[PDB]
């Protein structure tokens, strides 16, 4: 259960541009730019829940490492992929072209979402248990 915890946005890069680009409303992304959202993971051996919290806006997902899942992105749009493991520490999937890599240090999580030039960084810290 490694990446089991509760953890919160501290802080983001590039969010506006990788989020214009892949289809968020706009309305959706000005509201969303500075929310500090809450992410919740539960790990279970290789099965994953995780929540995203981000006001108004909950995301639930669930995968196995290793087999298909369907993930529900930002948009709202379901995607078939495969999150992989590389390291007891390190999520990596890629989908509609962008490469997703969720890396936990002790407490930080880093999220780094890529798609072409676009680097969209995210780094959030535990918040209690
Ligand atoms: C009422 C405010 C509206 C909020 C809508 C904007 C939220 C868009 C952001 C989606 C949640 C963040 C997803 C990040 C996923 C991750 O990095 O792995
Ligand atoms: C909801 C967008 C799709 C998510 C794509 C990555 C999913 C595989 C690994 C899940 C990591 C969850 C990210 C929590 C860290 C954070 O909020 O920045």
């Amino acid at each position: 259960s490694s990446f089991s915890g509760k953890y919160q946005l501290q802080s983001q890069e590039n969010f506006e541009a990788f989020m214009k680009a892949i289809g968020l409303p706009e309305e959706l992304i000005q509201k969303g730019k500075d929310i500090k959202g809450v992410s919740e993971i539960v790990q279970n051996g290789k099965h994953f829940k995780f929540t995203i919290t981000a006001g108004s806006k909950v995301i639930q997902n669930e995968f196995t490492v290793g087999e298909e899942c369907e993930l529900e992105t930002m948009t709202g749009e379901k995607v078939k992929t495969v999150v992989q493991l590389e390291g007891d520490n390190k999520l990596v999937t890629t989908f509609k072209n962008i490469k997703s890599v969720t890396e936990l240090n002790g407490d930080i999580i880093t999220n780094t979402m890529t798609l072409g030039d676009i680097v969209f960084k995210r780094i959030s810290k535990r918040i209690g248990t």
